[PDB]
């Protein structure tokens, strides 16, 4: 609450996850099939989707489609557990072992496999929701409550309990190295990340918007989001953004719905903060959002939310099997070949 302004009174309501006392960790797993034609991914996606309904399966799973550059796509599962023990039991199930860690991927395969598994201690985790919505990531299975801790720069950091006792800076300092090009196709590679990287899933949901509000979101706001994500992807060193994906969410048979999110990793929470507060790209987003609020009497059916975590090296398992060299963390930090 260090950054809360004096006489703080927010002009809009917001909600935040309230984790139960017995809950110590969230496991958030991003599992992806990389392809040039979705046809080639279809077999792998069926096997994975049947795995999620095991009794040890995730409390919640989203599906999303990422358009990468060079014409590669990632078909992604976003899966949540509230017990690390249960997630370990899921991975050990033989149904999961049939495909886990890219086991079904060939040396000359047309598809790649990747997984980014982050085990998030609850005191390094915070969410924010623009409405009392129980279909926003962990709000599918965790209660949410009203909070006044928003609507100022620094509110995100204040909502994360550990920021009261840690600056959450990176051991590598302020300068993320330039991305390097590694020979990743044909190989099973593991990346080891530094401590205190910051992960954000920030989401947009215009599915309940009226016709006119939807027109405004798609015509005015979404283009600035697309531009922001492209900037982030192309300017890693300047921003401290290790990886940024704009993805469109899907029904579980693959139909794209009116929902998206950006999933980004940053060298520290401070890099995310400085980009959000100072860079023109997020300012244009905030501007067009406010313009959208003025047009509809400041009462929107657009749902916004995010989940932000700060991660230790040992809590991030990053695996890339036959993937494009720009996928995820592949351009950064320490890589090890697995065999
Ligand atoms: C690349 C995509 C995005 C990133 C990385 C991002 C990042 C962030 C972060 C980190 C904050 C919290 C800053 C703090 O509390 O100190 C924030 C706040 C905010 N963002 Fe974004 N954002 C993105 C997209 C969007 C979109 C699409 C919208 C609206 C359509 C939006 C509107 C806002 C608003 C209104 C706030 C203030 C929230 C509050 O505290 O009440 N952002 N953003
Ligand atoms: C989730 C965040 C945006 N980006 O992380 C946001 C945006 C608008 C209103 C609220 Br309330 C929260």
């Amino acid at each position: 609450m260090k950054n809360m302004p004096e006489n703080h009174n927010p002009q809009a309501n917001a909600w935040t996850a309230e984790f139960p006392p017995e809950m110590s960790y969230v496991v958030f797993a991003q599992i992806g099939i990389q392809s040039k034609s979705l046809d080639h991914a279809a077999e792998h996606l069926g096997m994975m989707k049947k795995s999620f309904d095991l009794r040890t399966g995730p409390k919640h799973v989203d599906r999303a489609l990422h358009q990468g550059a060079d014409g590669y796509q990632d078909s992604i599962f976003l899966a949540y557990w509230d017990e690390p023990a249960t997630f370990k039991s899921w991975v050990a199930d033989p149904e999961v072992q049939k495909w886990w860690s890219g086991k079904k991927i060939d040396e000359n395969s047309p598809i790649g496999y990747w997984s980014e598994v982050t085990t998030i201690p609850i005191d390094h985790f915070e969410t924010l929701h623009s409405g009392e919505n129980y279909d926003n990531g962990v709000s599918h299975f965790v209660p949410i409550k009203h909070t006044e801790v928003h609507e100022y720069w620094g509110a995100m950091r204040d909502r994360m309990p550990v920021s009261a006792s840690s600056d959450l800076e990176s051991p590598l300092g302020l300068q993320l190295p330039e991305p390097i090009v590694r020979e990743s196709f044909g190989k099973r590679l593991k990346v080891t990340a530094p401590d205190n990287i910051c992960l954000i899933r920030t989401a947009q949901n215009w599915s309940k918007c009226g016709s006119g509000e939807r027109e405004t979101y798609i015509g005015l706001v979404e283009p600035t989001l697309i531009k922001a994500n492209t900037f982030l992807r192309e300017n890693a060193s300047e921003t401290g953004c290790i990886s940024s994906k704009l993805v469109y969410e899907q029904t579980h048979d693959g139909e794209i719905v009116d929902k998206s999110c950006v999933i980004g990793y940053y060298l520290s929470m401070g890099h995310l903060e400085r980009w959000t507060h100072d860079h023109p790209t997020h300012k244009a987003i905030y501007g067009t959002f406010y313009e959208m609020l003025k047009r509809h009497d400041f009462k929107t059916e657009l749902a916004l939310w995010h989940e932000v975590s700060v991660l230790q090296s040992k809590d991030i398992e990053l695996i890339y099997v036959n993937c494009h060299p720009s996928t995820g963390f592949l351009p950064f930090f320490e890589v090890t070949e697995i065999q």
